[PDB]
């Protein structure tokens, strides 16, 4: 067994004039799992470059008035760039 | 026997005239497990370079007025440029 | 013993005219291991160069006007680049 | 006149041989 | 004549052998 | 006249040989 007679996620709000009356519940269990066994390879953002190369007046920018991250958590696992906002070369 | 009469994530609200009541629960079991094991191997942002490069007059910028993170942890195995906003360049 | 009718997480909120009153419960438990066993490897950030390279007139910026971070923990292992706001260069 | 001579050659061997399950005996 | 040479080869030999599982017995 | 010779090889062998389980009894 488990649960039985539980109150898990639950507003109440009897009341009046009440304003933004908020509950929440995230649960992550085993959530971004690599297993690389036995004989096996991973090759990852690893070129081989033997030629030559000039990138010359580039310009990047990623701008923002404001983020709000509210209850967005971030799970990596073998990842790079996980973000909200993103700008990005090469 | 995991819980019973349990009152777990709850708002409760008979009262009037209030604002912003709020009530969060985030649980994190296991996550962002990276196994590697037997003769396995991960080759990870790391070229073979043997010819030139000449990056030149480059420019990157991230700019904000605000960020606000709220409930929102980072859990980064084997990850790198994990973040809320991102400016990137080769 | 641990737990029969217990009260875990909870807002109660009978009285009037209140503002912002909030409850969190994060929990965290065997998040982010790596385990790495036998014989295997692994190779990060460390490449092999012989190409010469000349990076010359290179700018990079990472600005905000505010960074709030509550209830937010950062959780890295064999990460590296783990943040709010980022700005990268090779 | 000039002479530049570049030798930058690149080798990669890799051998990975008995990373297998062999001859393992369960009951 | 003038003279350069540049001579910068990159060999990178790997070997992993019997890293796995190899005449293991349970019960 | 001039003459200019750089030599850097770059040799980086690896050998892992028994790394794995072998010849184990469990009871």
């Amino acid at each position: 067994q488990s649960k039985i007679g539980s109150l898990d996620n639950i507003t109440h709000v009897p009341g009046g004039g009440n304003k933004k009356i908020e509950t929440h519940k995230l649960t992550f269990r085993e959530n971004a799992k690599a297993k690389t066994d036995h004989g096996a390879e991973i090759v990852y953002k690893s070129p081989v470059v033997s030629g030559d190369t000039s990138p010359r007046h580039l310009s990047n920018v990623s701008s923002t008035g404001s983020i709000d991250m509210v209850d967005s958590p971030q799970l990596a696992t073998l990842a790079d760039e996980v973000s909200a906002s993103l700008a990005k070369q090469g």
